[PDB]
């Protein structure tokens, strides 16, 4: 299953796409709708026609309806330094000795008025110079830790003030439009190996690939359900929250993200998630 | 005004009092409440007698009332290093450069299901050797970031975790009872200078005063309003979010909290918030 | 306990006098809360002061709060000839044979908002050249058909309507402004004897007493229980119901209603209804 | 438009068919749907497929859906007496003098409780030895009296209590499954004149028809605008209320209903509304 969500007339509709592209609209609330397939994969709808799945990838708005957040998630949460590969403990740097030991990192990211979704605007901080978008595996959460799902997810990260002091690094990671995710949640049964899955991330610029790179989740060195475990620990999370996994693919210094920008990421089996840029003003 | 809620057979009710020591039960919700005191003074509800605020604040219960948080607050965030006084960057650790730099520390500190209030138990995470109170002045906050008033905040930090490496930070200070705040919310015009306010940290161990210190408002480097600024810039906030000024009184290695223990904190004008300890089972 | 309500800026609030004159502001819905003292006499709520009741019956309003309905009654029914004393079945008046007959008769008389209260304006049909209130006991009823409480009403009736054709009926008595009742709602232990209370009527025309009439309960041969009971066989009435019971004071031909009159019902142990007159436009 | 609903799992979902019998699922809900046709025609909502209408209508349940009451209606009001053709007025029967008076009857039949559906059973009261269903058209209003739909409508009478008085019709009328309507509300536009339709009841007695009759509604005398004009007059009623228009097919002593019973009532353009007869226990 795989779903998405529209906004039609300042009210929500939530669908889902079943293996044969044939859609259902949902009779219950998305993340209520999760923890059911994630039971006895039952789904409670009627099928529908003309819904145009395709378009609203392609083109977002379609008449009446414009696809957006899949679900709005309670809490959003990151986990930084999964894969492979200035602040210093006793010579070695903060991010290498997070990188060697027990405890992974573990941050607060995003409330869902925070994020965006497929075809809205992420945004740069006002008084940012660099800020990079960082493509990652997301997880969709049960309040015990049980995986309903998988996204793409935009940490969006103003990169200048975190390098100037870790002190820096919630403000420079929670703020409006600090966070895309989409544009559908596909439920577990829809990917047999997460660890085998490819991340691409392009930024466009003026019609021009100004970034390309990629990476394999096969690379990811902190798994999943470790994180998934110290996040839990002592803190209880909502239905519906979000952990977003970490990043491997890093821009350099000169790709600092700008106005009208736009930035595409896709993993295989979810789709690829479009968002322009919008530059604050002060 | 002085603000105050209480639990009632699973809900609740919120009381105020009038400097002439005159109970008013409140008609409005308490954020709701604040913000009108706020524009014209104006308190909608009835006076009340049977309510023994002095009671409530020693026992915490009485008959079938019970004080918890004055209020619910959508968003608590914290602020660092605001007072006079390894990792570090060119030799300075990360603490003194930001005591130095223009850019102050903020922090996402707790969601309200994480906050507990006065007769009510902060905790000590499980995997937490060495945990410390953190006595602040906290302000209540309008979605422009007008000080609706002020209340006493206990920032609950496993500061064991975060001496490890500042990208444990989250960790050390989002988690259920993290954080504590009460017993009231006093309005602002009720303080008629914040910066001189004497603010008292006790730990009692079987009636044993384990630790006793203080020290007054007058002593705060950084001051609220620039707090208020940094907290805001491109990040809405919520009508009734908290901010947490900082702490000035730092018990030591050896002071570290366990079960059972009771963490006063006293604050001029506002009052003394009194939360027990548990400790968290693996 | 006797219980009324007010409306305090668009909104709701129920209080309750305990028979040493204490004013008892209202935690509960007041048809939940009349259940419950149905039961055990408990009552939810704080003592307040300030709320001067004996004006408010005098003044309707004081300050910002206005006295109104006590609750909302989600049916109101009626019943006819009750009290010991053309259409006609075989010689003899319908309303006659109903007299004699095993079964009584019940009617729906409103609905809520066809309903006012103590100090607002009943209404005259705009078709109606005769219309005349009907000054009854009624009471408060849960599901199962148990009396919660007394109160007065005016069944306001059409009654040249009702003379033409009994099938008028409905429309003599069911209108907008049709049904008022009031000033409160007396629990059931406020009245020792409901067969012995003394209902009087009064309308006032520009100062003038244009008539006055009164009869005592030991009057009524129709029992109230047998109202309920032919009342509930089966129809489900909701909690909170009120059932009026029947008039003995019935005005000349020529004391029918007019713009500005004043009808003024008062009943033992409840009070004084007041309610100002307002004929409809064409 | 044809509009019908279903319960499924305890919740409601409304759709309705379009003329080329395509299966719309409504957004809005269907009181508030049929006010937007009524303007501009208008119809929100997505086209489904796997909804058997045709099915439901014969077999009322598929799968976890059946259909039921296609609106709540907040109020049900009746008008006795309207086509050409014991208790009097001067000679003449009370039924007679009201076929020739300018004012038409009009009664409060039901509250939404008080009504089934397509499938569902009607009742005789338990005291009651001549009880018939009267097949009406009836007429879905909005709080101006302008016409939004038409349904059949079943106004199940205890015809032996009214004919032994007048003032015992409320309680001939207004009881737990009194009235039955559906299985659609067709929208105005789907019956270009209403008073040239074929209505039909038979009553079925164990695979027997026990009853049969027809009329036409262009004998009917009381025109439907008028009984409206009578209705709201000073008498407010909300949005979606149901005045039924009165019947002609009049069953003998001989023919009164009794449990198991089937009552199909047949109308062009509308459906057949078929009902199970209970009969009530002491």
């Amino acid at each position: 299953m795989k779903l998405f969500r529209v906004v039609k007339r300042g009210y929500y509709i939530s669908y889902a796409i079943l293996d044969n592209s044939t859609i259902i609209r949902l009779d219950e609330d998305p993340i209520k709708a999760l923890m059911r397939y994630s039971e006895n994969k039952e789904v409670l709808g009627d099928r529908v026609t003309g819904i145009d799945y395709q378009s609203l990838l392609k083109s977002f708005q379609i008449n009446d309806i414009r696809i957006t957040k899949p679900i709005d998630p309670p809490e959003v949460w990151g986990s930084g330094i999964s894969y492979e590969m200035v602040a210093k403990i006793l010579g070695k740097t903060i991010y290498e000795k997070v990188y060697d030991a027990v405890r992974p990192e573990i941050f607060f990211k995003a409330t869902p008025n925070r994020c965006v979704g497929h075809g809205e605007a992420i945004a740069v901080r006002s008084d940012s110079e660099w800020t990079l978008p960082e493509p990652e595996l997301a997880v969709v959460l049960d309040s015990n830790g049980k995986i309903l799902g998988y996204t793409i997810m935009d940490d969006v990260s103003a990169r200048d003030l975190e390098a100037e002091n870790p002190l820096y690094l919630p403000q420079s990671k929670i703020y409006a439009g600090c966070c895309a995710f989409g544009p559908v949640i596909v439920t577990s049964d829809e990917i047999k190996n997460p660890y085998s899955l490819d991340i691409t991330l392009k930024i466009v610029r003026e019609g021009r690939v100004f970034f390309e790179g990629s990476v394999n989740t096969n690379k990811m060195r902190r798994k999943i359900e470790e994180q998934i475990q110290y996040l839990i620990r002592d803190n209880p999370i909502p239905d519906g929250t979000i952990l977003t996994t970490g990043t491997a693919i890093v821009p350099g210094r000169d790709k600092g993200l700008k106005d009208e920008d736009i930035v595409e990421i896709t993993i295989s089996n979810i789709g690829t998630l479009i968002t322009p840029v919008k530059k604050r003003r002060k």
